[PDB]
């Protein structure tokens, strides 16, 4: 990847319906020469696909929660436990950090029965899991996770 | 929104870029009321656009954190820091909970250097900010927020 | 329910021996058509019932208690908490809550030693649990649950 | 109050509009006696007042929530903080307890946004106010606070 | 006993060698008569006592600790190990408390390595045990458990 | 201090009241020496004092607690939050210890509301007090604080 | 040892290639005696050896974490929990601590998959271990553990 | 650096006393060679010195600490509080973290008393410290931060 690269990211990261003359234009290059780098970087997976963002509102999913996961310590079951919250529907996002040395898993759900059934229920039932802790998110401040370059 | 809309977003959502003539086959129905509908849904805003999904290893964002702050009382520091936080660059999430009542701030950088020049030193400066941990991510189980449709 | 049903509901909730005829001359409508509606209200189940408020001081419940109960993870280990909680004599509230993910349990006793072996004792006989903490309540601002319209 | 009293309120508790005819059946008494002993414990302040028990779901009291609050020490700070929590419209419990040393404010809510509005907001702009913690309940086992006698 | 004994208390709990003929002076009664009414007091059990006061420094006592120890629940393991802990050489205090509903233990040693072979060792051995949290206390402001009338 | 004068401090501090002649025959040694190293450890300060052992109960103090205080840094806050505390009637224990950095209190009232309004109350308007957790003694296993010889 | 070591040990703290020739000025003393007074210093074990003191950095040891450890209680497991940790690759540190009532463990790794593959599974794996909470190292300000003579 | 200077560095970071013939006998290289790389090492700064390894036993280094402090928000107080905390006498570790987001500080002391007066007091009197929590270390199970090649 070189300069080049950064700005076609730069623009294909917040909107990949861009036609390639806009972008072409944009950062002035031959568009055939623009069409090779996407590829390439298709290619060698720098670009991974391109998605459709869909409001979550829309779908109505108001149960917005962030959990944080303590595991059992021994054998495996950290690796399994990870796995295990990662299959869960409704969930996100899994996160292994340092610190309370455990999981962070984001999830979303339309309700609180959604969430109690599908989320919680399922939860209290895996054994590596020590405890749970679960923050209820009342405001969405900002959620780009697409944007990677600043 | 029904059922046939569903559909179209359950697949938009994991990739983009197929072709109306595929989605049109795999739903069963014609290409020109598929073209009319996801119009539809964008007028509405349901698809609120379409996004390149970039690997952040790819751009050597090794230091991910997730970061609590809990906030100052009073005036109207809270509704502040929330955006005060979401500007600072690297920083993809926001979002406020209870529980511990506070905010719970997502991040993205190459190393620790840029994360303590970029995200700490501007965060240990905000008078608003009570206290700050900054769990340190040393594993991505799992991170496809664009999967809003199970 | 309508706009009606409310009024009555917001006398009802403060003073169930408020005669029809003066609740008819507050709300001013046909008592026999007030009757109908209280009427509707119970058969919908609306109102559940009416009570005599009791001071628990005239009783010597002196010894108030808010517990944290945290639960043992897996089997069905939590929903057998709540219910054995549930049905510790002096024991009037049970919340299973997010943030600690645990259980929140209100008790009232007449004396530390009624406590001690009627809620204490008990508690720590259950398996399932974890860790309990009690916050001795030392003064009631204020405890009117029958207030729910305001 | 003698033993009689207490079999009167053990009923009065649970229903109200248990005609005294049945009352006088069950515990055996002079429907006049009843009568009087009634109006002796009203009088008294035994029975501060009969309510009608409305059922919170009939009103779309959704938003279920315990709220920790910790005050700023000094001056009058303290006493200060409980009654201007008390007046917070959908606060109907305000307890001071040990342990955490601060208050426990129950409170109930149609959705998420009144909670902020309503509740929140206001909570975080209490200057006395050092710390503020929801719990989110997600199931209510039990809630009988009428219920004094067991 | 009577406003007479209190004053009596209010001089033997700070002093109990004080002759006779010295208290019957202060207090202005028969010397027959505070004799005689000391002995009620011992029969009755309210001094059940008389000790000396020995300075713990003279004693080479200068690891002092305070100790929380959090037990394992069910069975009868929490009585269980208030006892334990009550025999162990160097434990002068064991109380059990509500909040961190555990065990507060206070315990006196000439240097750490006794602290460590005869408290911790045994302490860290013992089942029921979950936790125990041990704070070095590095200033006695004050310790006079002696004075009980103010 | 030799091996003889702790055996009769190891007597002394378990019973004050035992007389010479019973000492004297125990550890057997002259009486007329006995007396004169009893004398020795007065002067030296040893031997501190005598005290009435006198029971709580029997005064009524039913009310134990055990609280927690952190202070504010800087200036000679935690010195003078320390004499301040153990000024407080009813307070017979302050130890700052290490760990939490803070203060131990311990206290004894005969009513929650004598503690509320002689300590909390009092504590709660010290500007140098951070926080202070209560912890309430439900029961008291050993209090021996005069055994300093095992 | 006499002031005499002291100042030796003083010089020899911070550089040990210092010539006895030029410390011989230093401290005005016979070269042979200093020579003498060095040898037994090592002989009686004050000085036990004398180390390189290699940058961190220039070996690319840029993870740096201090972990805290609680330990299950009972049997040994305590003691062997310590050994256990302090024969991982990288830790240089081990600490049994009062407060936490736990280890504290100091180590440094190249890279995050470094610490991870051996010192995270390793730990995560260990029986004995109740829980672990790592603190990644931003910034090393001080690291003089040589200089025991201030 | 090659896989020869490492082989060098194995050696030095445990014993730099190890004649240049012993060496170069060892990795089975010139000794003119040795010494050229030894002082490229020092010249490019991997080897920043040679220290004497004191047992602080022998100086009564009794009373070992470790101190995690948090620093109050805004302007430049953190960074300012680090070296302060750096220049305390005694103290020979300064290290800023993640997680609790503060300052972890490494002290040793002959007694309770110097820790106080050099120590404590110090800090209690800096204003940019919020709260400081001190954890005794009751037991080195390995200190060896010398060993930087494992
Ligand atoms: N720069 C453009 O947009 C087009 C350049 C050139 N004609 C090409 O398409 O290859
Ligand atoms: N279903 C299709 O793919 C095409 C249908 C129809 N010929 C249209 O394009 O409108
Ligand atoms: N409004 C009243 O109080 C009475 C109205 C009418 N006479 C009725 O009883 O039906
Ligand atoms: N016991 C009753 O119900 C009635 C008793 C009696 N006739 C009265 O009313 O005073
Ligand atoms: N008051 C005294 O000291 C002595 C009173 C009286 N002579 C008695 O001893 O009984
Ligand atoms: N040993 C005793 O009790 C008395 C010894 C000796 N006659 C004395 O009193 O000095
Ligand atoms: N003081 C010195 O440096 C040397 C002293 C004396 N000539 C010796 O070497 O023993
Ligand atoms: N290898 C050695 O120890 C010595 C090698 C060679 N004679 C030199 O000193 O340069
Ligand atoms: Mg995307
Ligand atoms: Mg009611
Ligand atoms: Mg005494
Ligand atoms: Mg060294």
């Amino acid at each position: 990847m070189d300069e080049i690269d950064l700005r076609i990211l730069k623009i294909l990261q917040y909107n990949a319906k861009y036609s390639l003359d806009e972008i072409a234009r944009e950062i002035r290059i031959p568009k055939s020469t623009l069409s090779y780098r996407i590829k390439k970087l298709e290619k060698d997976g720098v670009i991974k696909g391109y998605y459709a963002y869909i409001n979550p509102a829309s779908l109505n999913l108001d149960y917005i929660v962030i959990t944080s996961v303590k595991a059992k310590y021994g054998k495996n079951y950290h690796v399994e436990l990870g796995n295990k919250l990662a299959q869960i529907p409704g969930v996100w996002g899994v996160y292994f950090v340092l610190g309370d040395n455990d999981f962070i898993v984001m999830a979303r759900y339309k309700t609180r029965e959604e969430f109690m059934e599908k989320f919680l229920e399922r939860v209290m039932s895996i054994p590596e899991v020590e405890r749970a802790s679960t923050q209820v998110v009342v405001k969405i401040i900002k959620e780009s996770p697409n944007i990677v370059i600043f």
